[PDB]
């Protein structure tokens, strides 16, 4: 038999160890994973015709917004995750950059830096949505503009404190190729830092970790980590191509069975793996720890 699970770029190192734990305790099976941005696995079901038994996202709240009720319809959330700047020890100003300076290094034109489409993978709104909270926590409202807009067609607009980013079609961004790269999923991102076409790049912790990069942390206040600080991190949106509009939340994974899943048994099997005990250390052993 073969399992189908289609899940979020930064669970792929996870999978790996989902994939051995489950076929150690059922022999006749292969877990065949696949990893893409999580709006982009999704529409594997939604809009490519693809049948899968397990879809995990990296951002639980779009299993709801893009499957319910034709595709799926239930999300269990499980995991946590942060945003973080990574970078190699040969990266421009490795030796100079911290947690107090990160924007000012990533300003200097000399400086190159990625981060993923929004419109396919959380990693990439919750990168925008973070240097966005920056302006607010450094009291500095050219950070996004220096940074981002002056450098693509991506642009929040302000209201009483509150931001809101349209995202382009993907078709339609627009990047400037001498200060940024962006990639459909955080995980291309590391390809291009290793071969030094990037300084940078914005990415999850459990994913630095797992790659062996240096990272600056972020402010709690802008890095979507801690449930604590839900109330600032609401302060910015981005509306995807699609229309569906997400709000900065505590980054929190989910998981369903599709409703067309052909190997529905061994799903709810591999499921229970994942939420397990078993499963969570697998994820805090890999740098993501559990609600």
């Amino acid at each position: 038999v073969k399992l189908k699970v289609f899940h979020a770029g930064s669970l792929t190192e996870p999978m790996k160890a989902f994939k051995r734990a489950f076929e150690e305790k059922h022999p006749n099976v292969e877990v065949q994973t696949e990893a893409a941005g999580s709006a982009a696995t999704i529409r594997k079901v939604t809009e490519l015709g693809r049948k899968a038994d397990v879809i995990a996202t990296a951002d639980y709240t779009l299993i709801q917004k893009m499957m319910y009720p034709e595709f799926a319809n239930w999300t269990i959330m499980f995991a946590k995750n942060q945003i973080v700047l990574a970078y190699r020890n040969d990266s421009r100003y490795a030796d100079e950059i911290n947690s107090q300076n990160w924007y000012e290094i990533l300003k200097r034109p000399d400086v190159r830096f990625g981060f993923s489409n929004p419109n396919d993978d959380p990693c990439g709104y919750r990168s925008l949505m973070a240097i966005q909270l920056a302006e607010l926590y450094y009291n500095d409202p050219t950070i996004f503009d220096e940074l981002v807009a002056k450098n693509s067609n991506l642009r929040f607009s302000e209201d009483n404190g509150s931001y809101v980013l349209r995202m382009p079609s993907s078709e339609r961004i627009e990047i400037n190729k001498s200060k940024i790269m962006i990639r459909s999923m955080e995980m291309e991102l590391i390809h291009l830092v290793e071969s030094g076409e990037l300084d940078y790049f914005f990415i999850y912790k459990s994913v630095a970790k797992q790659h062996g990069f240096n990272f600056v942390e972020l402010p709690v206040e802008i890095d979507l980590s801690s449930p604590d600080y839900a109330e600032l991190y609401s302060k910015v949106k981005v509306v995807l191509a699609n229309g569906k509009e997400v709000t900065g939340k505590p980054i929190v994974y989910g998981i369903t069975i599709p409703k067309n899943a052909e190997n529905r048994e061994l799903a709810v099997e591999f499921v229970k793996l994942v939420i397990s005990e078993e499963g969570q250390e697998i994820l805090r052993e890999l740098g993501q720890e559990p609600l």
